[PDB]
């Protein structure tokens, strides 16, 4: 009872089916009646009948998007399905809205398709929908026909998103429970007073793209006639009483009239990235009008060809009561005095302060202690000194510093900067950060243990893509509360022969929990051992682990509590056994992927008793052991892909522990009886075996009753578990035999 094409999953008593991704020419008629949702997406699928899905009656989700990887959707295809609430037609080539859909749909989404005619023979008996999706339809057809009053009868609509088309204007009879509007990118150069007669209800409107800015676009930018800006009436939201979204990005907007938020009272979130707004900013009577706004975004408004002194930042900023986040990116000044910031200190819930790509040469870092609740400074992309269809295309989305940075407190990115070295005041008057970013700025500092002593309750330190010396015993050990150090891609400028690596700091920290050495071309150390009683985890990938491979046997023997090691990318052919057996036994996880790996030795496994995950990928292993259950019990997932293995052992299955064995892209030819005749029930939960070249001949044949009678081992990617011989059963599945 093993399904296919079909990963089926019982999620909430309602059976998903995944069959995505699978090379499907047709609509499978192997899937279970009882499934509820159903993706279908980015497969070779051609045709959409009324036989289609037939017998799946309780079929509430349908996702087509990406077929054929056009689609051909008959009349009433759907329309046998009473129970399908989401349908989901998007990437699929139609010419039209398909004819005869259900009327019990609630969301739809037909973008990325050719849809040039909005007609009510396929949109208006849809009375029960909520969502409607017709983005990127008539986009670059001169313009999109909607039909007069085609969205009157859909009294129920509460989004309805027209983005990326040549509308030229906003349809008219729009129906009142429209809280979502999206008219972005439409080519709506006016904006009047009746465009939004009747839509009280109204949370959110996105007229951005409407006469844009060009700034490096992913889709195309064409600019308004004479540098013209968005025309809105100042009437034009005045019966927009709800409006807590308005994103009016890339509108090459001038002035800003305060009379469009006299009726706002609720704007949370107000987006003006790539606008011409530094005037609004020295001076925007709009402020005032915004009492309950959480976040700005006045991005990318710099005035070309100028580069100022100071940002101009207007008093009336201080009436942004309820502000905690502005975003100020791509302004473009030279210096950020004490005083250019003061209408900002008194806000008491501004914690997030954007800064972004602007060119600062030098910052008045003591203007920061002024702030009542800053959480994150992110000044990354400055001039410092020493001493997809469903995304948000305009605002920045992402944090803007690491979620694990940020959490031990007051983070601070000083990033792609031009601090070359760490000068005496380079963190003089800072508040207490416990975030530091110093990524990829040049940095060749020899490090001494004063550098960071202005900030010494540093948490988090990423002091990645740089070139500093750490080879002194006291380097960043001012940093006594130090949890995470980052040094990915930090290539050693002042390469002394006896000295470097010296790695002696490490064992100063009391709280050093994870320590990322990789990509450090560490091929030489010199007190060779790693010595730590709080380090946790280990990264010491893209080093040379095989030239250091006897001075350097018990290199990582001393970190006693270390439960993850990574050793990949280490080019090792072979490690020996003397060096594997002096590695941590507290280890829970180790990864040695992307090596060269010849052989492994299984009996030094007997000597780490908590090792659950052997990550053991990308490597040239051709031998398993046939009794891996007297060297481990408490193995849970061993991954093996990417291997020489040509042969599975007798028994290999019959270890207890293991839930998740990943045989995947190796040399197996078929799995005979004496490695499947297990006395003792196994509990294994994953078996990975797609990129086998398995003889789908009648030696297949035992491990297919195997499948049969163990379909609690889940095997993933069914369709991609091929058979090289014969010619006949080439290219078909393994379960698909005789
Ligand atoms: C102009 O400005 C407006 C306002 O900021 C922007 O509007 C946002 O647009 C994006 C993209 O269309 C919306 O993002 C999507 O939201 C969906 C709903 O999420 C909410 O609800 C769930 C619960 O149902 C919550 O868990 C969640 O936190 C939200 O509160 C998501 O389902 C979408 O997620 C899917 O897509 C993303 C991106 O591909 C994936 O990363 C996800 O894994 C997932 O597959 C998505 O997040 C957003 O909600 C809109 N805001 C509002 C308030 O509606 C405009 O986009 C912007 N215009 C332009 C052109 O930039
Ligand atoms: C230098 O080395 C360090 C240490 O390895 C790297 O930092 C770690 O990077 C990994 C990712 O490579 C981080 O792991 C990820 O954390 C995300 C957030 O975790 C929170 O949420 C989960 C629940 O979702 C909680 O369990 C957790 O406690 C946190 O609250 C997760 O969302 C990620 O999960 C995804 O990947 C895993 C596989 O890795 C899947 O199993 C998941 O299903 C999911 O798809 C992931 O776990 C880790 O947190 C980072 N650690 C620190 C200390 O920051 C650096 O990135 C590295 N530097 C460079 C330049 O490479
Ligand atoms: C410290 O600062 C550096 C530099 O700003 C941060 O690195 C940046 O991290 C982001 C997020 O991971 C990367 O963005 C992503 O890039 C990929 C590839 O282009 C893209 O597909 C994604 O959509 C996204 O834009 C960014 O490239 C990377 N920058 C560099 C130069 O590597 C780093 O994350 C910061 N560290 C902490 C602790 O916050
Ligand atoms: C649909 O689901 C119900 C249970 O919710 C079940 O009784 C019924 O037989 C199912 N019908 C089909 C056609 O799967
Ligand atoms: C600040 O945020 C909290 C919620 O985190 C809220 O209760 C409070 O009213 C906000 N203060 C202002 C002045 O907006
Ligand atoms: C805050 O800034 C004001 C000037 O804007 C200054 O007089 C005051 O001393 C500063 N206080 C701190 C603690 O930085
Ligand atoms: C190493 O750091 C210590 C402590 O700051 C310092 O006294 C010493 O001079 C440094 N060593 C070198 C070689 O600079
Ligand atoms: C091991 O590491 C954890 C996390 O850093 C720490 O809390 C614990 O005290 C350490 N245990 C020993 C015995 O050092
Ligand atoms: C494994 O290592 C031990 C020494 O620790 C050695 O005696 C044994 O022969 C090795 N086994 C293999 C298969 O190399």
């Amino acid at each position: 009872s093993r399904s296919y094409p079909c990963d089926e999953k019982k999620q909430n008593d309602s059976v998903i089916a995944e069959c995505s991704n699978r090379r499907l020419q047709e609509v499978p008629q192997t899937v279970g009646k009882y499934v509820t949702e159903l993706d279908l997406s980015d497969n070779f699928i051609t045709h959409i009948t009324n036989e289609s899905f037939q017998g799946l009656q309780n079929l509430t989700k349908i996702n087509l998007n990406h077929n054929p990887n056009g689609l051909n959707i008959t009349d009433g295809a759907f329309l046998n399905l009473k129970n399908l609430r989401e349908l989901l037609l998007e990437d699929n080539q139609l010419p039209q809205i398909p004819s005869g859909l259900p009327e019990s749909l609630t969301e739809l989404s037909l973008i990325q398709n050719n849809i040039y005619n909005i007609t009510k023979e396929g949109i208006s008996r849809l009375i029960n929908l909520k969502n409607l999706y017709l983005a990127w339809n008539c986009y670059f057809c001169e313009k999109t026909n909607i039909e007069d009053g085609v969205f009157e009868t859909l009294t129920n609509l509460e989004l309805l998103s027209l983005s990326f088309n040549s509308l030229s204007h906003v349809p008219p009879k729009l129906p009142s429970s429209l809280r979502k509007l999206f008219l972005s990118n439409t080519q709506i150069k006016y904006i009047s007073e009746e465009d939004f007669k009747g839509l009280i209800n109204l949370t959110l409107l996105d007229l951005s793209g409407n006469c844009p800015r060009c700034f490096n676009a992913p889709f195309p930018c064409v600019p308004c006639d004479g540098g013209a800006s968005i025309n809105i009436d100042r009437f034009a939201f005045q019966n927009l009483t709800q409006l807590r979204y308005l994103n009016l990005s890339s509108t090459s907007l001038r002035k800003i009239n305060a009379a469009w938020f006299k009726n706002m009272p609720h704007l949370k979130v107000l987006d003006l990235e790539f606008n011409y707004l530094v005037g609004e900013i020295a001076s925007g009577a709009f402020l005032t009008m915004l009492p309950r706004l959480e976040i700005l975004d006045l991005s990318f408004n710099y005035i070309k060809g100028s580069y100022p002194q100071h940002i101009n930042i207007s008093r009336n900023f201080s009436k942004l009561l309820s502000l905690r986040a502005l975003h100020l990116r791509g302004y473009v000044f030279q210096e950020l005095r004490e005083d250019d910031f003061q209408p900002l200190m008194q806000l008491p819930n501004l914690s997030t302060i954007n800064l972004g790509i602007n060119f600062i040469k030098q910052i008045d870092f003591k203007l920061f202690q002024n702030f009542s609740n800053l959480e994150i400074i992110y000044l990354s992309e400055n001039r410092i000194s020493p001493l997809d269809p469903h995304s948000n295309f305009y605002h920045f989305t992402r944090p803007l510093i690491k979620p694990q940075c940020a959490a031990y407190g007051k983070a601070l990115d000083l990033s792609l900067n031009s601090i070359f070295f760490i000068g005496p005041n380079q963190f003089e008057n800072l508040p207490d950060i416990a975030c530091l970013n110093l990524s990829a700025n040049s940095n060749a500092q020899v490090l001494s243990g004063t550098e960071f002593s202005a900030i010494p309750h540093v948490k988090y330190l990423d002091l990645t893509n740089n070139r500093l010396d750490f080879d002194n015993a006291s380097a960043l050990t001012e940093l006594s509360d130090l949890e995470v150090l980052d040094l990915s891609y930090n290539s050693h400028y002042f390469r002394i022969a006896g000295v470097t690596h010296h790695l002696e700091f490490i064992q100063n920290f009391t709280n050093l929990k994870v320590l990322n050495l990789s990509h450090n071309n560490i091929y030489t150390l010199t007190k060779y051992n790693l010595e730590s009683k709080s380090l946790v985890e280990l990264v010491f990938s893209g080093n040379r682990l095989d030239i250091l491979w006897n001075r350097y046997i018990s290199i990582f023997k001393g970190l006693k509590n270390l439960t993850r090691l990574d050793l990949s990318l280490n080019r090792l052919k072979h490690i020996p056994n003397e060096a594997f057996l002096n590695l941590p036994a507290s280890l829970t996880e180790l990864h040695i992927n992307d090596n060269m790996l010849k052989f492994f030795n299984w009996t030094l496994l007997q000597q780490f008793p908590r090792l659950e995950l052997l990550d053991l990928r990308g490597n040239k292993l051709l031998f398993l052991t046939d009794s891996l259950s007297d060297f481990t019990s408490s193995l849970r997932t061993l991954l093996l892909s990417h291997n020489r293995i040509s042969h599975l052992p007798s028994g290999f299955l019959s270890v207890s522990s293991l839930k998740h064995l990943d045989l995947s892209s190796n040399l197996l030819k078929t799995i005979n009886k004496s490695a499947l005749e297990t006395k003792t029930t196994t509990k294994l939960s994953m078996l990975e075996l797609h990129g086998n070249p398995f003889e789908c001949t009648c030696d297949i044949g035992d491990f297919r009753r195997w499948m049969d009678e163990h379909l609690n081992v889940k095997i993933p990617r069914l369709v991609d578990v091929i058979c090289a011989s014969p010619g006949d059963q080439r290219g078909k599945s393994i379960v698909s035999l005789e």
